[PDB]
């Protein structure tokens, strides 16, 4: 019943349930019970229609954000129509029986069915129409051509192939849910005192040792750090009172301590941070903390740079056999809250009328309290984020404030000039806040980083996702949400209910919302936040848990596999480490484990029989798995008889992930503005610590392998005409010029790219080609830090390949795919702060992201930019 339940729920997150029940903080035994409306609401919504409604949650119609088409896709068919093939099964024997239509292509998909029926007649509401050989439905009234698959096939040309099915086939399919409810004062403002904080001392603890302090709101201090006094190592006991310079009743609401065991030697004095611990001044509950407190506190993350670490995680560290740090904070007779929103509300009136008042009769001059003005607010609401706001300029935006709720889009600018050390200001800054008018999705998430930690802003942030970010756009940006979680004070907040009810509304959503979370449960910062998470998840999920149970198990089976053969058989022959494997395969655990399941980089894909005669362990870096399973759909030859994946144990993959969805995202961009650079953002998921999921690229080879003609030529004699004779033999005739079109569209948006995000490495064997002239690269080891074989198939082969007018043609590619990219800055610039909480070594600060903005040449003008790229690529 529940027993069955938990046992499933614990395998999943990899944590019995009862774990979570031992936790005596009240913080997360509130979570737990609270976030349970959230899954009744989600499964509500699921119950509405059902089984329609049921459908749509195990089986979303992946469509794109807008019918629109853009013109150069709208071109591409004929006379605005498209030719689709359409199954039928018809039993015993289920023979396959194509029906070929022409039909417009914004013909929602009852239309084409009745097209089909009439064609099929000729020799209603009772069927869907599938993707021939993957689980995808087209459920839903959409025009065909917003369906990703066939605005895929209009692209690429391709003939899209889908297959009618009886609506009961699928509807009969769908299991039940069985989701069922678990088991389980003084106003701050009044407080006219100076904040002050004891070190008491240090247990489980260069010359000397200090304790560095600092009052932050995000990574900002609100107040000069204060140290304690330095003694030797020992066990050592401060006893000592910090004094800050700060208020208590001007503490902002997300202010926090940051805190540091600092090391000392005497050479210039080096100082070193030995161990570091933050915590709320408010706890979840809106109470500033008091009395005495132990923080257990974690180990210096490697890359700091400094000796606090405010971005860091909140809270003590539960292993408690590590340097834990005694303080004591006031205690004002009673128990202090943060005042209600009217509190705040009424302050804030009066606070703007005191400050027009004092304008009149104040003496002195104050620098926060035209159409010239106007041109200047329009100016620095176009810079980028990481663009510095001088100290003048934030006052001239927090005088001008109110004349900013008429450019919506300075609202980051202007929520930067407050001044957070202050409640008279911050008082005010919630009241436009409030009603401040609601601003785009990729927008309202730059709100979201580590600058933004202020709980109104971040509620104001969610809110514009949940009007304006759509499914599509939710899973595309799924990593940095996930990811900016770990920024949030508490447990309990508005982005984890909204993640988690559009992951409960949504399977494929909550398919990656589900491994986002899992592959982080390894670290001790985020397993408790993750994990509780996940259970929540898990409880209401529905009977998808016992498919993510499935590739749990299977991914489980492959570390374990690939930790032997990369410890204890190491060193033996391939042949004899696929006796091994196929020695383990003959057992049911394994047999079971690693066959059946959903594909984790995509669950419209199943996984079928393990196929270890085309599997192998290859003798690249770090041996990993090429696998290969029967894809077991009854059309699986229309698509693929075969996936092929890569499963890799020892690579951080989080790089190429974030590589991978930024090439998608520039690919957008390219597409919509009229651009066809056909990119290659293969699947790569990172499954846990340093292991994942590669996605095969079928019919491809790398250069190296077309150079050396299989083996026959070597590297001193190789020819850079090689690459462009392999492409006319495998494209003889009409196809050719495609093949030449392709090779130079995918070869420009490569360029761009690797050149925009600062991508290193790049040779002959991590360049690959398909037979129809795509290229691609594989492998983005590091990021943020165009051969004459290219050259050759770009011209058609002309020796003067730099001379021809394909040549110019490329160019001119390059230069509006750069130009596009340049526009759409500020999207990859919060992307990529976004991932500053990830702890990846080449992510760690807003300066490895200033790299991008030197590539862009966001300093300079449109013109100014163009020619340092021409620059570039002409050296
Ligand atoms: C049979 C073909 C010609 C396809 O492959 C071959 O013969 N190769 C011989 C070795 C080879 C280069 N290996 C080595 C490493 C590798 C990776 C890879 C590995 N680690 C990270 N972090 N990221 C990507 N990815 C792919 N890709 C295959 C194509 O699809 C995209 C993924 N191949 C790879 C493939």
């Amino acid at each position: 019943e529940e027993k069955i339940l938990n046992r499933e729920i614990g395998f999943a997150i990899g944590m019995p349930v009862c774990e979570f029940d031992m936790v005596k903080d009240p913080e997360v035994q509130d979570f737990r019970r609270n976030i349970l409306n959230v899954c009744k609401e989600a499964v509500d919504l699921r119950d509405l229609n059902s089984p329609h409604s049921r459908a749509m949650y195990v089986y979303p119609p992946n469509v794109e954000s807008s019918p629109e088409l853009p013109k150069h896709i709208y071109n591409k068919l004929d006379k605005g129509q498209i030719i689709v093939v359409i199954w039928v099964i018809v039993s015993p024997n289920n023979d396959k029986q194509k029906y070929t239509l022409k039909i417009n292509h914004d013909c929602v998909p009852e239309q084409v069915i009745a097209e089909a029926i009439r064609k099929k007649t000729r020799s209603q509401g009772k069927y869907i129409l599938k993707v021939c050989g993957c689980d995808e439905y087209f459920l839903e009234k959409y025009p065909l051509s917003q369906y990703k698959y066939i605005r895929s096939c209009i692209m690429l040309g391709r003939m899209p192939n889908l297959m009618l099915m009886a609506k009961e086939s699928l509807y009969s399919q769908l299991p039940m849910d069985c989701f069922t409810m678990p088991s389980y004062t003084k106003s701050l403002w009044v407080i006219n005192s100076a904040l002050r904080i004891k070190i008491l001392c240090a247990t489980y603890v260069i010359d000397k040792i200090y304790v560095r302090t600092g009052i932050y709101h995000g990574g900002e201090p609100l107040c000069d750090n204060v140290n304690t006094q330095r003694v030797p190592c020992s066990n050592p006991r401060w006893n000592e009172w910090l004094n800050y310079d700060i208020y208590i009743p001007d503490l902002p609401r997300a202010a926090r301590l940051c805190l540091s065991i600092c090391s000392v030697k005497g050479r210039k004095e080096e100082h070193c941070p030995l161990a570091w611990g933050n915590i709320n001044l408010f706890d979840y509950t809106d109470t500033l903390v008091s009395g005495k407190m132990a923080l257990n506190l974690w180990p210096v993350p490697h890359g700091l740079e400094d000796l606090l670490n405010p971005i860091g995680v909140t809270g003590s560290n539960p292993n408690k056999e590590t340097p834990c740090l005694e303080l004591e904070f006031d205690w004002f007779s009673s128990v202090v809250k943060f005042p209600d929103m009217s509190v705040i509300e009424e302050h804030a009136n009066w606070s703007v009328s005191r400050e027009a008042g004092f304008s009149y009769s104040h003496a002195g001059l104050s620098n926060r309290l035209r159409e010239n003005d106007k041109e200047q607010l329009k100016a620095i609401s176009t810079r980028d984020p990481l663009s510095e706001i001088t100290e003048q300029e934030k006052d001239f935006l927090w005088s001008h404030r109110h004349y900013c709720v008429t450019i919506p889009e300075i609202l980051p600018k202007l929520l930067l000039s407050v001044k957070w050390n202050s409640r008279d200001e911050v008082a005010q800054m919630y009241c436009l806040v409030k009603d401040w008018p609601p601003i785009k999705p990729e927008q309202a998430m730059e709100l979201l980083d580590c600058n933004y930690p202020d709980p109104m802003v971040r509620g104001f942030a969610v809110r514009c996702l949940e009007k304006y970010l759509t499914d599509d756009k939710l899973s595309q940006y799924l990593i940095q949400l996930v990811q900016v979680l770990k920024y949030e004070q508490y447990l309990d907040n508005l982005l984890v209910r909204f993640l988690l009810k559009k992951a409960l509304t949504n399977q494929r959503i909550g398919h990656f919302f589900f491994w986002h979370l899992k592959s982080e449960m390894h670290n001790k910062t985020v397993s408790q936040r993750f994990g509780l998470l996940l259970e929540s998840y898990c409880r209401a999920c529905g009977m998808y848990l016992k498919h993510l149970n499935r590739q749990v198990e299977a991914m489980e089976k492959l570390i374990n596999l690939t930790d032997i053969l990369k410890q204890e058989k190491k060193d033996e022959t391939q042949k004899v480490q696929m006796k091994f494997l196929v020695e383990q395969m003959r057992r049911p655990d394994f047999m079971d484990a690693l066959q059946g399941f959903l594909s984790p980089l995509n669950p419209a894909h199943q996984l079928g029989n393990l196929r270890l005669e085309e599997c192998r362990i290859m003798s690249s870096a770090k041996r990993p798995l090429w696998l290969n399973w029967e894809n077991p759909d009854i059309m699986s030859e229309l698509l693929f008889q075969n996936n092929e994946i890569i499963f890799k144990n020892g690579d951080d993959l989080r790089q190429d992930m974030l590589t991978l969805q930024i090439i998608r995202i520039m690919e957008n961009i390219w597409q919509n503005q009229g651009l066809d650079l056909r990119m290659l953002p293969y699947g790569c998921l990172s499954i846990g610590d340093c292991v994942g999921l590669i996605e095969v690229v079928r019919n491809s080879h790398t250069i190296m392998q077309i150079q050396c003609k299989g083996g026959l030529k070597g590297a001193l004699q190789f020819n850079s005409h090689t690459l462009h004779q392999w492409l006319k033999d495998k494209n003889k005739g009409e196809i050719y010029d495609a093949a030449i079109d392709l090779f130079t569209r995918s070869c420009a948006g490569y360029c761009v790219a690797t050149f925009i995000l600062g991508i290193g490495d790049r040779h002959n064997s991590n360049i690959m080609v398909k037979d129809d002239g795509q290229l691609f690269h594989i492998d983005f080891g590091h990021f943020l830090d165009l051969t004459q074989d290219f050259l050759i198939v770009i011209s058609k082969g002309a020796q003067e390949c730099t001379k021809t007018r394909e040549f110019e043609r490329f160019q001119e590619m390059c230069y509006k795919a750069y130009l596009a990219i340049r526009q759409h800055a500020n999207l990859f610039i919060n992307l990529f702060s976004m991932m500053l909480g990830s702890g990846m070594p080449e992510l760690q600060s807003f300066d490895d992201i200033a790299y991008i903005r030197k590539t862009l040449a966001l300093d300079k003008t449109e013109q100014e930019a163009l020619e340092y790229f021409m620059k570039q690529m002409n050296d």
